[PDB]
């Protein structure tokens, strides 16, 4: 079992199984309370919060007075981020009998949605109470639900409200790998990529090796016994704990982005205008992998990255089936009719919680694995429109 | 000018005549940004907005490229504390020309639903933007303002969803006092006689002695234009400052509330469960009163507070002109026929932010100017319900 420590804590535990028979028990030990609160959407509660009840009742039977579980399950979808959602939750949770008080435990069982969201409930609960993290998807893994950032989307982009809000504990059970469907593992490689794209040019390398043999094992059929990814385990849980480590580091030394943290958005300020655009038709990690092409070649356009560099990038996002343009083919039938105009984008990147002022920031890469400053870039409107 | 240090930080001035020339200039300087936003309602806006735009763009005329100043006004009563007044504000910022970005800074002008509102707004946008304290109610000057919390109000009780967001700047400026309708000063010092209760006798027995020269100023009727609190400001500052640096010690030696901060909630237990019902007929202070007479009814009850103790608070709030009982004249008008069930005040009790789980918790006094506990104790329902 990996333990990853994060800002003076260890709140990453990472093995097989956690759910099953760990995360029940450390929570009533390490997680006092007399109510616990689960979240999660219908799609994964149907499958994965049975087993949790049950696991619950048989450690919380031992604590006197026994505490209580209560599960929310809202629609599943990056369309319940968002000010209702979160508010019906608040109420819901005060509603109960009796009400959820501010020793309430928030489990996040979800991807990225339901973690930013109930992440961001629990930050503003009564003015915060305690949460963990159950990432059930690779992306969450591998990138959301560390660090301790969390929101909602308005109208006009992604995450313009949130807040910064630690979990508690983080529990990276790679068994629930299992039952995500084959476009969200890929979605989520976008961000391992993105990790390694901006820490070393080895774990990359790593990276476009793994190729083949992790996208075989994806696709790959699967009876109702073995498990998907069958000798070549070792080579997932290397790289996602790469990832996993590297933001902890760069978390911990910035935590409230003063400027470190910005790599992390490498490829999403061109990513979160595309975004704003094509959701929820495209997902985050496909949005976030054209944002790194283009990001990209704004480097080079600058003279600051090598188009080599540029050129394997693209390569290592297209052979783990992720989308390099806007032209892409199933990007283009996806969309169905809707098409980004310069003049979107630019607005939208306006919107960029990165820039300082009026001043657009972007992550500009000097080489593979080496970033050009150790924050993001000013740069002007000018050069953006030239890879628009 | 007198400075206060709240959690190892000077960020309180306290002085006359601040908004007019101060605010402007310190900003500017220990502020810098290219946005700075000022919310306020009409009736605070109309008065006191215009001195400060022209106070604002003579400190910002130096300043190249230059800032701008956005404001936003806000109808007046607590019902602008609500999910849909923060995603208005909310809103607003994230659509001017260009957006309000990270390095906004948010001017909070009002009294404590203005703070509020106006702070939570900011610990949330774009996950945490920087914002100050410019209180112009008694009540804020004297509580509200200094200590970072924060919230809005659903359907269910007073302040339950929120946030501890620290401002960067608290400009407390006596000389807004001027302005401010009788209720409303009385209102407040509830807030200062109960700072004071759980303080000193010392701070509680000048308090009594200014019963009569303060309302005396307070009640005098005046022209548009002219001042009161003439030959009695000395006092003033001096009472408010007490009131003022009590709460940022507390604040600062147990900033989240884990314990010692309870002490700040004296009377809110039932005060809060009664401005539930009462609201927004019945104001906060107002509420509070009550809540302090019942509390210190019920800490006398358990053998914990001395009857004299009892009734002497009941006396020195009677002086200031605030209400004592549920059946007080004033406020038995004012309901006009509202009514508080026992069964309701303590079902909203099971929503009081203190509570260990399931267990109330109240804050005993066990002697003027000494609690009981460095924290709220626990109290049983049974108990709670004999002096309801
Ligand atoms: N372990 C899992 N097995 C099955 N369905 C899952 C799993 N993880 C999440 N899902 C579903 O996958 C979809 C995408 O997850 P989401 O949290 O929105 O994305 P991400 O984590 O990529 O931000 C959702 O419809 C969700 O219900
Ligand atoms: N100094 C002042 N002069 C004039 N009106 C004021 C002043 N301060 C605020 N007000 C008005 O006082 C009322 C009560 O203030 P509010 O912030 O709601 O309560 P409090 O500060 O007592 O919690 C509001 O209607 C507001 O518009
Ligand atoms: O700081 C972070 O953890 C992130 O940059 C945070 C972004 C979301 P944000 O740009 O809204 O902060 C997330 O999508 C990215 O994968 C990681
Ligand atoms: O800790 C505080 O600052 C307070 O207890 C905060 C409360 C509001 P809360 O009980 O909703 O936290 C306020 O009414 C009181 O005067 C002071
Ligand atoms: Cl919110
Ligand atoms: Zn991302
Ligand atoms: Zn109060």
């Amino acid at each position: 079992p990996t333990k990853i420590s994060i800002l003076g804590r260890e709140s990453i535990i990472a093995d097989f199984g956690l759910w099953r028979n760990y995360v029940a028990k450390d929570l009533i030990s390490d997680c006092s309370s007399t109510t616990y609160v689960l979240v999660t959407d219908t799609n994964i509660g149907s499958i994965y919060t049975p087993s949790f009840e049950e696991a619950f009742r048989k450690r919380a039977a031992e604590i006197t007075p026994s505490p209580r579980l209560l599960i929310y399950n809202r629609p599943p979808g990056e369309v319940s981020k968002s000010r209702q959602t979160k508010a019906d939750i608040e109420d819901w949770m005060l509603s109960q009998n009796p009400p959820c008080g501010r020793d309430t435990v928030v489990i996040a069982l979800g991807g990225g949605v339901i973690g930013d969201l109930t992440g961001f409930v629990a930050s503003t609960y009564m003015r915060g109470v305690r949460y963990v993290q159950v990432p059930t998807t690779l992306l969450a893994m591998v990138d959301s639900s560390i660090g301790g950032k969390t929101a909602i989307d308005t109208p006009l982009g992604k995450n313009l409200i949130g807040a910064i809000w630690q979990p508690t504990k983080i529990y990276i059970d790679l068994e629930f790998l299992e039952t995500l469907p084959v476009r969200e593992f890929i979605n989520g490689m976008a961000e391992v990529i993105k990790t390694a794209a901006i820490s070393s040019e080895e774990e990359f390398t790593a990276l476009e090796e793994n190729a083949e043999t992790i996208l075989k094992a994806v696709r790959r059929e699967v009876t109702p016994g073995e498990h998907r990814f069958e000798g070549t385990e070792e080579i997932l849980k290397a790289r996602i704990l790469a990832s996993a480590r590297h933001k902890a580091y760069v978390v911990s030394a910035d935590e409230r982005e003063g400027g470190l943290r910005n790599l992390l958005n490498w490829g999403h300020s061109i990513g979160h205008a595309i975004e704003a655009i094509l959701t929820p038709q495209i997902l985050h990690g496909e949005c976030v992998a054209i944002g790194m092409v283009k990001e990209a070649e704004l480097a080079r356009h600058l003279g600051i990255l090598k188009g080599v560099a540029v050129s394997r990038i693209v390569k290592c996002l297209a052979a783990y089936g992720l989308p390099t343009s806007l032209k892409d083919a199933r990007i283009r039938k996806l969309t169905a009719g809707k098409h980004c105009s310069v003049d979107q984008l630019m607005f939208n990147m306006a919107l960029d919680k990165k820039n300082d002022g009026p001043k657009k920031k972007i992550v500009l890469l000097s080489a593979i694995g080496t970033p050009y400053e150790t924050r993001a870039s000013v740069v002007a409107n000018e050069d953006i429109r030239v890879v628009l």
